[PDB]
C-alpha cells in the first residue's frame, strides 16, 4: 500500500507518555470532526482522557466522530458550534472547564482561501483569537494549536494567517497558561487531498492530474503525526513553538507513478502551479532548532510580539480594502505568490 | 441497487420547464455542498444558469462541490462563508446580485439537535432569517426554502426549527419577492443517513442497528427530490408551502433485510437498540386530502396563512436568549410536541 510505503513510522512514539498527559483530564477538541481533529479524538480516548468534548461547526464531521466513538459515547459530548461565537463557547467552557485545548479548527484550503481571503482571516484568526481567549479566561491550564509547514515563510494567504495564528496563541502563554503551537507537513490520505483524488482517476479511468513534474511535499500518517502532536504538547512548558521531523520529502510525480504500478494504463497530465503553491514546502527542522527528548521533535525560536499592536492589527484585518497588504505588516516573511 | 429499489421514478420531471425557469440566471445555493445543496448546484449547471454562487460553511463540502463542477468552473463561484455573517453575506449579494436563491442550509441531524437546541436556533432559524431578509433587501426575485417532513406536526427541535423557518420565509413572501418552501422526505444515500450507516457495520463485519422494527420513512433520490423541487419553484407565484409526493413509505426494517440480502451477508443479526428522543415512527404523510393540485402529479400546495413578523421576530429574539428553546418555540408552534 502507498500509505505503508510513505509511513513515517517514528522510533520514537511514546504510549505511556502521552497516557500520562491525558489520563483522567477534561480535554476540548476544536475542529473535532475535522482530519487533524477526529484523530485527536480518537487518541485522547485511547490514552485515557475522562472526558471529551468535541466542538465543531460542520454537523456531518460532529455526527461522524461522535458515532465512530460510540463505545465511549457517556465519555464524550458533541458540541455542535462555531467557536466564532463567542458567547456559547464561553459558555461551554464555563461549564465543562477543561483542563486541556487541541485547537484543530481552521480553513486550510490554499485555493479557497485566495479566493476567500476575509473568511480566512476571519475564521483562522478571528476564531483562534476568540477560542484562545476564552479558554485564558477560563483557566485552561494547557492549549495546543495546529499549524503547519505551509506557515513557515508562507506564499499564500492560508499560510499567512496560521502564522498569524502562531504569534498570537504563543504571546498568549503565561505562567498559568500555556501555549504549545506544533508545524508538521501533509497527513496521508486526508479527504480531498492528493492521494485519495489519484485513486479516484485511477478507478475512473481518468489520467492523474500533476501539478508540476518537480512537485515536493512532506508526509507522515495522521495517527503518527497527532501522537507526537500530543507528545510535544506533553512535554511544553509554554511558549514553544514544536516542528516535526517528516523523513524525506516525496516527489508528487513518483508518487503518481507508484500508485499506477500498483494497480498493474493511463497517462499522467501536468496541470500547472496555483497560485500561492509551493513547489518544495520549506524544511521544518532548522539548524539552530533545540533538540528535546524525542528525536522527531524539535523546538523553533519564536519571539512574543506586543499583543496590544497585534489586536490592533486584528481588528484592522476584519475591516481593511487590501488584507494581503495587512497580513505582510504583521508577517514580514510573507511573499504572496 | 437498493437505490434502484426506492427510487420513486416520478413520471411528471420536467426539464424544458426547468430549463425555462433556470436559463442565464444568477443563482446563489446556500448549503451548496451538502447532500440537497450539491444536488441543487449541479442541476443549476445542467438546466442553463449563467451564474452558480456557491455558499458553505463547510470548507471540505465546498471544496469538493467545485471540484465536482470544474468543466464548468467559470460559471461558479465558491463562497466559503456562513449564512449568519450578514454582513459579509450582504456584500455577497450585492456583488453577485443573484434573482433566485435555493436555501439549502441547515442543521437536520435530530439528536445533535436535541443535545444542541441552542446551535439549532442559531443555524436553521437565525440563519434563515438572515438570508432571506438579505435576500429580500437585496431585491432577490425569488427565494426557495428547502423543507422537510419533519416540520409537519413537529416532535424534535430540529423539525421545530425548519417550521419555524417556514413561518418566517413565507410571511416575508410579497409582490417583488416571492418565496416558496417544499416540504419531501428522506433522501437516499444522504449524509449521515441509515443506509451508509448500514453499508459501513456490513463492511466491519457488525449487526446492524434498527431504531424500532415498526419504524417507516418515505424515500426519494435526490435528482428526483431536487427536479421537483426546481419544478416547484418555477409554478411558484409567492407564498406556496408546496409538498412532494413521496410514494409508498418503507419499513426500515425490510431496507435492512434487502441490504443484507443484496451482499448474501445474513449472518448478520438486526439489533434493535430503541426509538430515540424527539423521534417518529412514521412520519407525516405530506399530501392532505384538501391540499391543491399543480399540473404535477408529484407535487401539491399546502395551505399556509402568514404570521405578523413584528411578532414572529419578537419571538426570534426571545429565542435567543431564554431559558427554554422547547417552551420556546411551542408558542412559535401551536402544534409542537417535543417528545422527551
Ligand atoms: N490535513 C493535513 O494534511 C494537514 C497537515 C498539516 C497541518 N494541517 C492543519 O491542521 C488544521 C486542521 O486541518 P484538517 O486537515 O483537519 O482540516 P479539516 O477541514 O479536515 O478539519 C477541520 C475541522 O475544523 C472544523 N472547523 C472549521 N472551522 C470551525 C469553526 N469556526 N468552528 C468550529 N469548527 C470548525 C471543520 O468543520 C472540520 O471538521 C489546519 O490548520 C491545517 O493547516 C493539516
Ligand atoms: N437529506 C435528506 O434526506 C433531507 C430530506 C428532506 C429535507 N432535508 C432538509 O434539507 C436541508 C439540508 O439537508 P442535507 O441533507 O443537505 O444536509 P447536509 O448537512 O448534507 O447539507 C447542508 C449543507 O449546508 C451547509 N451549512 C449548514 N449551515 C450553514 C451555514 N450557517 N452557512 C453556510 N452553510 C451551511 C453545510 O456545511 C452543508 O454542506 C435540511 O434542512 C434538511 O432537513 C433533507
Ligand atoms: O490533482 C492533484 C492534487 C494535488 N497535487 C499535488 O500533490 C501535493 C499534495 O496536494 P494536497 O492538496 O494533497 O495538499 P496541499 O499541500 O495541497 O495542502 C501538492 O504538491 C499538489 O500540488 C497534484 O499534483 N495533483
Ligand atoms: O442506525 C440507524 C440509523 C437510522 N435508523 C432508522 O432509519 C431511518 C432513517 O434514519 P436517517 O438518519 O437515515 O434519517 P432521519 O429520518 O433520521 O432524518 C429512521 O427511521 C431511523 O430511526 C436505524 O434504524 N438505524
Ligand atoms: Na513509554
Ligand atoms: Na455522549
Amino acid at each position: 500500500s502507498i500509505e505503508d510505503l510513505l509511513a513515517r513510522k517514528p522510533k520514537d512514539l511514546d504510549d505511556s507518555a502521552v497516557a500520562a498527559f491525558l489520563k483522567d483530564k477534561v480535554v476540548l477538541v476544536s475542529g473535532a470532526g475535522g482530519t487533524i481533529g477526529s484523530e485527536l479524538c480518537k487518541q485522547c480516548i485511547k490514552f485515557g482522557a475522562k472526558h471529551l468534548i468535541m466542538v465543531d461547526h460542520s454537523e456531518y464531521n460532529l455526527y461522524k466522530i461522535n458515532d465512530d466513538l460510540n463505545l465511549y459515547k457517556e465519555k464524550i459530548t458533541p458540541i455542535l458550534l462555531s467557536i466564532l461565537d463567542k458567547q456559547s463557547l464561553d459558555e461551554v467552557l464555563k461549564t465543562y472547564k477543561p483542563e486541556l485545548i487541541l485547537h484543530a479548527a481552521a480553513y486550510k484550503h490554499v485555493p479557497l482561501c485566495e479566493q476567500n481571503p476575509h473568511s480566512a482571516v476571519i475564521n483562522n484568526i478571528l476564531g483562534t483569537k476568540i477560542l484562545c481567549d476564552s479558554a485564558k479566561e477560563n483557566k485552561v491550564a494547557k492549549f495546543v494549536m495546529i499549524s503547519t509547514d505551509k506557515a513557515v515563510r508562507p506564499t499564500n494567504i492560508m499560510g499567512c494567517t496560521k502564522r498569524v495564528c502562531e504569534l498570537y496563541t504563543l504571546s498568549m502563554s503565561d505562567e498559568n497558561f500555556e501555549v504549545a503551537c506544533v508545524r508538521f507537513g501533509n497527513v496521508l490520505g486526508s479527504s480531498g487531498s492528493v492521494i485519495p483524488k489519484f485513486k479516484a482517476q485511477i478507478a475512473n479511468n481518468e489520467p492523474l492530474t500533476l501539478t508540476h513534474p518537480d512537485i515536493v511535499r512532506y508526509f507522515m500518517l495522521v495517527a503518527e503525526a497527532v501522537q507526537l502532536v500530543l507528545q510535544a504538547g506533553a512535554i511544553a512548558k509554554g511558549g514553544e513553538l514544536f516542528v516535526l521531523d517528516m523523513g524525506k520529502p516525496v516527489k508528487i510525480i513518483d508518487l503518481a507513478k507508484k500508485m499506477l504500478l500498483l494497480s498493474n494504463d493511463l497517462e499522467i497530465k501536468i496541470t500547472g502551479l496555483r497560485k500561492g503553491e509551493k513547489l518544495y514546502e520549506e524544511l521544518l527542522i532548522d539548524e539552530n532548532d533545540a533538540k528535546t527528548q524525542y528525536e522527531s521533535i524539535f523546538v523553533a525560536k519564536n519571539e512574543k510580539v506586543d499583543l496590544d499592536w497585534l489586536n490592533k492589527e486584528i481588528e484592522n484585518l476584519q475591516i481593511c480594502e487590501d488584507i494581503s497588504e495587512a497580513l505582510l505588516k504583521i508577517v514580514p516573511e510573507f511573499k504572496h505568490n
